[PDB]
């Protein structure tokens, strides 16, 4: 009941990007999403984060129905964090200020409280000493960890990841995946669009393969990667792994 | 008149002096390149000019306005001073087009129709009008940085600050960005550019400032400072990838 989607459809003009998506993710589940570009993976995530609107079907995030009147969108918005492939940081402010901005403005937390918690989070990602540094001095691996710390600072119940390490140098991937695994080990509800097989196998509860606007196949990590049942899945897997 | 005026500017982070007192005067139309080793205060200096950070001593005046003058007119400076960073220039949670129109609409009350109109032209100006409806996660470094520029220009600023806009790009994409900056320069835009791309400096730089440890060690026209450096430290820094 954490994330419930029924026959979701979305189009950009006369190009149908999502052609009827069905997904039901319960609290604590870690769902990995794979598939070629153009399959609507990001669009799907963007819909769950209220960053994009959808045409048909419906979405229910932890009870609250997104297209129902009443509701209150901004409440859902804040219990769902998101980490993108790139960016995620204000280059004009310190690491610390990047993390406390939303908790102060949206949760009206006094600066001292927000910072004490930011420091804690920064410490848990191994970067407490980067607190007063600006984003430019950080490496790709540190920057993405700060970006996760920032999304976590709002204390969300759902964490969305859109290829968080695909743009990183191989050496930087690990430090980022580790934080994600800890987040997984700690029971967070996660949806992760990634092509990092290792991560999927270790903490992924289920893998959904998206292609051409549909979820072509599902399964436990090793079942889908090693025993793909659909022809399209096998073809795509052999182009990546 | 003089666009940027900086009398013995000093900055300290606690008991650690970053800018040991520097003097700079940039007039309307000037392209000043700032080079120097890391940890010399190049970035701190830019953040001061862009009200992003506070300075201890000296004074600063951006187009008449004295940055720390009582009955403030400094948020009209913010709209006149545009800046592009090395990384993190765009919001990934929104489209290209929406990144560019966010400030004009918000800060200057521009009507959605108007804002998106000039935005499309700017995108065209950087060779990316078809990316108007794309998301940042799909662009290349070169493109992303050309869009970041278009974004800052959306506010029609008087001054453009660039903090190593290509230092994080693959050699292949460095060119398209410098080219967009080359263009801004030809059009008479007042610019302060921190870079290590000496070719750009030579071709577009009116003046070059060599910073080292919080001080401006050497100044002068590009060709003179590049070919015939007068100071040892300037020679030493320029010897790294000669
Ligand atoms: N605003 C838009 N207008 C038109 N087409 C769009 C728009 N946004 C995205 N698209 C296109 O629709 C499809 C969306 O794909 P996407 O959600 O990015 O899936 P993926 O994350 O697997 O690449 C792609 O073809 C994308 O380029
Ligand atoms: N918040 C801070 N506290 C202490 N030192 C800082 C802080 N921010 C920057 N510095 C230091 O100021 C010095 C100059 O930084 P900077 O302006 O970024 O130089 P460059 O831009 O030439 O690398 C460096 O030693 C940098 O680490
Ligand atoms: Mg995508
Ligand atoms: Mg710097």
């Amino acid at each position: 009941q954490m994330i419930d989607v029924h026959q979701l459809k979305k189009s950009f003009g006369s190009l149908e990007v999502l052609k009827g998506i069905n997904v039901h993710i319960r609290e604590g589940e870690v769902v990995v999403v794979i598939g070629p570009s153009g399959s609507g993976k990001s669009t799907f995530l963007r819909c769950l984060n209220l960053l994009e609107d959808f045409d048909e079907g419906e979405i229910i995030i932890d009870g609250i129905n997104l297209k129902a009147k009443d509701t209150n969108l901004n409440k859902v918005r804040e219990e769902v964090g998101m980490v993108f492939q790139r960016f995620n940081l204000f280059p004009h402010m310190t690491v610390l200020n990047n993390i406390t901005l939303a908790p102060m403005k949206v949760r009206k937390w006094p600066r001292e409280k927000a910072e004490a918690k930011a420091m804690e989070l920064l410490d848990k990602v191994g970067l407490k000493d980067k607190a007063h540094a600006y984003p430019d001095s950080l490496s790709g691996g540190q920057a993405q960890r700060v970006a996760i710390a920032r999304a976590l600072a709002m204390e969300p119940k759902i964490m969305l990841f859109d290829e968080p390490t695909s743009a990183l140098d191989p050496e930087m991937v690990g430090e980022v995946l580790s934080v994600m695994k800890q987040l997984a080990n700690e029971g967070m509800t996660m949806v992760v669009v990634t092509h990092e097989m290792g991560f999927a196998r270790e903490v992924g509860d289920r893998v959904l393969f998206m292609d051409g606007g549909y979820i072509i196949e599902e399964g436990k990590p090793e079942d889908l990667f090693d025993r793909p049942q659909h022809e399209r899945t096998k073809a795509f897997l052999s182009k990546v792994f």
